[PDB]
C-alpha cells in the first residue's frame, strides 16, 4: 500500500535528474550512489541539510522514460573510492566528484506518457516531463510522479524509513 511511500515522500523536496546515458544510471542502481555537476551539488546539499527528505527523480536522455528514483541519504561527499562514471564529452572525474550516497525507492521504468497529466508549477507549468539535469519540483508535483511508478518488489523501504 501508498502508507509507507507517503510517509518517504512527506515534507519531501524533489529534482530531476537527467543522464546524458544509461550505464551510470545502471551502475548508480546497483551500488547506491550518484553525482553530478557543482552547481546541483550545492543545491543538493542546501536541500539535504534542511528537507526531511530529498528525492531525485532520474531520466535518461532520448529514452522517453523515467528510469526511478532515490533519496539522498548523505550529502556530497569528495575523496573516496573513485566510481568509473562514463564521463560524457566534455567531464572530469573531478566535476563528478561530490558522491551522494542515494536508497533506491523505484528502480522500475515509468514511461512519459504515463506522467503526461502532470505539471510543475515551478517549471512555468510545463509537464513534468520537461526540465533541465538539477530541475526542482513542487511538493504535490514530485509527490504524485512518485507515486505513479510501479511497486519496486527489489526494493525494502524498512531501511530508508529507520534512518528518516
Ligand atoms: C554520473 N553523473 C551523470 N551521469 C551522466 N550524465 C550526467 C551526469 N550528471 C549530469 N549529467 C548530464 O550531462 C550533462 C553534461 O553536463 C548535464 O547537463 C546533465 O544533463
Amino acid at each position: 500500500g501508498t502508507s509507507k511511500l507517503k510517509y518517504v515522500l512527506q515534507d519531501a523536496r524533489f529534482f530531476l535528474i537527467k543522464s546524458n546515458n544509461h550505464e551510470n544510471v545502471s551502475l548508480a542502481k546497483a551500488k547506491g550512489v550518484w553525482a553530478t555537476l557543482p552547481v546541483n551539488e550545492k543545491k543538493l546539499n542546501l536541500a539535504f541539510r534542511s528537507a526531511r527528505s530529498v528525492i531525485l527523480i532520474f531520466s535518461v536522455r532520448e529514452s522517453g522514460k523515467f528510469q526511478g528514483f532515490a533519496r539522498l541519504s548523505s550529502e556530497s561527499h569528495h575523496g573516496g573510492s573513485p566510481i568509473h562514471w562514463v564521463l560524457p564529452a566534455g567531464m572530469s572525474a573531478k566535476m563528478l566528484g561530490g558522491v551522494f550516497k542515494i536508497d533506491w525507492i523505484c528502480r522500475r521504468e515509468l514511461p512519459f506518457t504515463k506522467s503526461a497529466h502532470l505539471t510543475n508549477p515551478w517549471n512555468e507549468h510545463k509537464p513534468v516531463k520537461i526540465g533541465r539535469d538539477g530541475q526542482e519540483i513542487e511538493l504535490e508535483c514530485g509527490t504524485q510522479l512518485c507515486l505513479l511508478f510501479p511497486p519496486d518488489e527489489s526494493i525494502d523501504l524498512y531501511q530508508v524509513i529507520h534512518k528518516m
